[PDB]
């Protein structure tokens, strides 16, 4: 039958109330054949995170000095899992060897791995399936890459040869053998791999909200979810940025047809949001996807005489950018003039310094700032190339009295940016919604 | 105190020149005069400033150059000639002819054009002849302060005077040629330190129109427009020429030598001309753009991605109009003649500094720049202009708005360019 691979996040592993959830998830559907867990999240804003406490034993080992006052809150912690789950296994066995380890100079990297690692066996037990540690199964390469061709090769020698297999986050081993973590991707990414390797049809990843809605809840009230985006959908949306699965951690799903289906322990019955392939996913015949907007933005509007008969007018004006810590979000032109719209956080105090470069360099005849704008992205396939429909959008905005101080469309297919004051940014978005929603 | 410019259309020929006197002493107020030097009286016709630099070429290699110097004499003496001013103008063309093949520098050539109409001028109008060397001056780029003081003294002085203007005297004293606008700014230059209080420059056009009348037809006149809008409009005319006259209250006013009464335009300060809100000024394209698109994982996060890549355009003689960028994704929009040959090999080098997943190359795009004022902080302006769009039918390739609150500018297929700014037009009138 179907093969689906399951991953489940920090909030889905926080306690042993939230493990019951996820043995409820799993043997709800027999397709759940393979499980990726991360460490456990926090369970409350003050408390402390595993890994970081892992990580503070190896600053030990480093500083030559015990740990045994931070390792008793990590057993402590793991032991009352266990426990409350009443579980026959003997974790002490598992961290009593992990202390050791350490203190005999173990790589941060296995330090702060084995917050996954342990879940990774306790759940092998409590879900009855077969543990196969990660550093088995994902290989990085001499540069410190992911290997593919190997690591899916030992995947599916070790991983679809069991019925149920769970299978740690968020690490594998280097070149040398020796324990890598990662360094973008957390427990997601392995998650992504695995499915690759096994050519599962589902990636479930396990979090605690349903799906992705279509904007900001905050800011409209009761928004739809986002039923269905692609890739490339959600790339766009996910710079804006909702709080959505970063790229780096699903391009192995990408380059293969591997739907991924983002769902909520607290709430299984709920359906996902389902990140689809840019040709698997189909078109809606004109409609938008998602609304995402973020605020603090300035603008530094450049008049310069016949600025577009010069070579490298620009190209000076973002060599200096280059020279700080400074991208800028857009360049937006004119006809003798341009602009450089750049978040105020990217800008905060660097700001004065760059006006006097550029102005020894290009010289212009004026240069002004205009602060207080904010970006609203306006996301959606069915909307490339549509008619008037960056005319929806203005029409929407006008009707809420809204003066519009950028747009973009060009950029992109799938995408109309509009800017505008910080004060209207609420407004907009919401005006956009109700455009296309009844 | 007028000061008024005439363009080498206007002193084209004796008809014009006539024309010219018509004007002059139909205002007493006109007391200041800037020639160029003679337009070209047909098509086909040579172009006297190109025939100055030719003898200096000859110069150059050492050969003689009568041959085109009797070109230029005749050009000179027929007019004279024609007018029936009783001078002698050989007197000063044959000075010409010696300092030119006496190693004269090509900047002394050139302003000869402009040197000799301008003597000629003096007699017709009847006002005296003030040599631009000695009233505008360079340091060593343009001395604001000791030219204001020579204009003061030398022009001010006087009932009616003529000064060619496409010169002044260097720093040591040679003569030196505006690498910017003209005759143009000569006539700013003189306006402002005669501190006057109308600048008439007198084209063969009574001023701007909204649109191009070969798309809309008999479309309003501009009769007021901003420093900042002209600048922003012009696809349709300087801004080198209207440093000086911007600082002072002086307008200037585009007018037409063959049509004297039409009032032509008026080009104001941002803080002199009022606002109507919901108003255009005026709507004006060009329409053959190419669009290269260019695609990468996660283009943002890279080192520098755009500057690399318009680095490379920087490396290259190629100008670009606007540059789309987001996401994962960037586009650069680049004139087509502007793109002519370098496609190719420009296409290569990005694709090797760089990581494009894809590129793509969309041409036939042609460019709508719609502005004025009066759509500052109004809103509904973009919404006025696109359902126009919207209702006839004109897909639009990119829309960016955002280096300028009094300018939108639309990208549309280059067959939809007249339909488009036809459709605009139509919107706001
Ligand atoms: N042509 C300029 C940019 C002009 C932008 C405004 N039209 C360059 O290549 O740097
Ligand atoms: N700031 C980026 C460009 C981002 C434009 C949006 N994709 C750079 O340095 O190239
Ligand atoms: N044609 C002159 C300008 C003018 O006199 O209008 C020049 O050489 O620039």
């Amino acid at each position: 039958l179907k093969i689906v691979v399951t991953k489940f996040g920090g909030s889905s592993l926080a306690d042993s109330n939230q493990f019951k959830k996820v043995k409820g998830i799993i043997d709800s559907d027999a397709n759940r054949k393979y499980i990726i867990p991360s460490a456990p999240g926090k369970r409350t804003n003050k408390d402390y995170k595993i890994t970081d406490l892992l990580y503070l034993c190896n600053a030990h080992v480093k500083n030559g000095i015990p740990f045994d006052d931070v390792f008793k809150l990590i057993s402590q912690r793991y032991t009352e899992i266990v426990s409350e789950l009443n579980i026959d296994m003997d974790i002490a066995y598992y961290l009593e060897k992990v202390k050791k380890n350490i203190e005999n100079g173990a790589s941060s990297d296995y330090a702060a791995s084995r917050g996954e690692y342990l879940n990774g066996v306790i759940l092998a037990k409590y879900l009855n399936a077969e543990f196969i540690d990660a550093a088995e199964v994902i290989f990085f390469d001499k540069s410190g890459c992911f290997d593919e061709k190997k690591s899916y090769e030992k995947i599916k020698e070790k991983v679809l040869s069991c019925n149920k297999a769970v299978i740690p986050g968020f690490y594998g081993s280097s070149f040398n053998g020796d324990v890598k973590t990662f360094s973008r991707g957390g427990s997601d990414v392995t998650g992504s791999i695995i499915s690759a390797g096994v050519n599962a049809d589902l990636y479930e990843n396990w979090t605690d909200v349903s799906g992705f809605l279509m904007a900001d809840p905050r800011i409209v009230e009761n928004p739809k979810t986002i039923s269905k985006i692609s890739y490339k959908e959600l790339r766009e949306l996910s710079y804006m940025g909702a709080t959505v699965l970063h790229e780096e951690a699903i391009f192995p799903v990408k380059d293969s047809g591997i739907p991924i289906n983002i769902k909520n322990t607290n709430k299984p019955s709920d359906p996902g949001t389902l990140i689809l392939s840019d040709t698997h996913k189909e078109i809606n015949l004109g409609t938008i996807t998602g609304i995402a907007g973020k605020k603090n933005f300035t603008v530094i509007a450049i008049e310069k005489a016949l600025l577009n008969s010069e070579v490298g007018f620009c190209r000076k004006i973002l060599s200096i950018l280059e020279m700080y810590g400074v991208s800028f979000e857009h360049m937006p032109s004119g006809v003798d003039s341009v602009s450089l719209v750049i978040e105020d956080c990217k800008l905060d105090g660097k700001c004065d310094k760059i006006i006097e470069e550029i102005k020894k360099q290009c010289n212009p005849d004026s240069i002004e700032i205009h602060p207080n704008m904010a970006l609203v992205a306006t996301v959606g396939t069915g909307m490339a190339k549509t008619k008037g429909i960056a005319n929806k959008i203005f029409t929407a905005l006008s009707k809420e009295n809204v003066n519009i101080r950028m747009i973009d469309q060009g950029s992109s297919e799938i995408n109309v940016i509009v800017g505008v004051e910080t004060v209207d940014f609420e407004k907009a978005v919401k005006s956009i919604y109700n455009a296309f929603n009844e």
